[PDB]
């Protein structure tokens, strides 16, 4: 059938991970969804005229390193690594996840976006050109979200689908 794209979003509890893939696949702002929950969520879209089906993987849970966690991030093709622009230890803690992610696919070159959620909110604390300032070394695109109003969330996913895609014309 169609191309698939396993897609993981990873980042601390409460950055919106869950609120960002319900919002991408029902249309609609879920707040408060249960902090436990990770499951996997499958979309049809059409990216640059390319039908394709994203299988999107809303990470949850405690911190574990096993053997079972690793393959089961290892299945990931692409990651968006998510943290809230009012809240400094979320950003703080982006280095880590993407450590990991480097780890378990055994490579300098994973797929990645670095997403800053919660852009409708006034209490920012992590300005634009921190973030922009990360990404860049990273070597990563960077975009800025809102869960609530929609703004960049089809752009944050559709992003990440055109660096795997870029990957794999390398
Ligand atoms: C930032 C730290 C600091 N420690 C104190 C608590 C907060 N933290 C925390 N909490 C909860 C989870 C994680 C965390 N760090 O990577 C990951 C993911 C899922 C990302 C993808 C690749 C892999 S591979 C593997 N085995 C993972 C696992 N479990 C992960 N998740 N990190
Ligand atoms: N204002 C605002 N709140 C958000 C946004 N995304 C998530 N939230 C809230 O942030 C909290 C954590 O969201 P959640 O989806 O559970 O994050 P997760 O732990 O990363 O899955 C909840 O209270 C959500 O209502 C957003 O873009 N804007
Ligand atoms: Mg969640
Ligand atoms: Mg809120």
């Amino acid at each position: 059938g169609m191309t698939e794209y396993k897609l993981v979003v990873v980042g601390a509890c409460g950055v919106g991970k869950s609120a960002l893939t319900i919002q991408l696949i029902q249309n609609h702002f879920v707040d408060e969804y249960d902090p436990t929950i990770e499951d996997s969520y499958r979309k049809q879209v059409v990216i640059d005229g390319e039908t394709c089906l994203l299988d999107i993987l809303d990470t949850a849970g405690q911190e574990e390193y096993s053997a079972m966690r690793d393959q089961y991030m290892r299945t990931g093709e692409g990651f968006l690594c998510v943290f809230a622009i009012n809240n400094t230890k979320s950003f703080e803690d982006i280095h880590h996840y993407r450590e990991q992610i480097k780890r378990v696919k055994d490579s300098e070159d994973v797929p990645m976006v670095l997403v800053g959620n919660k852009s409708d909110l006034p209490s920012r604390t992590v300005d634009t050109k921190q973030a922009q300032d990360l990404a860049r070394s990273y070597g990563i695109p960077f975009i800025e979200t809102s869960a609530k109003t929609r703004q960049g969330v089809d752009d944050a996913f559709y992003t990440l689908v055109r660096e795997i895609r870029k990957h794999k014309e390398k």
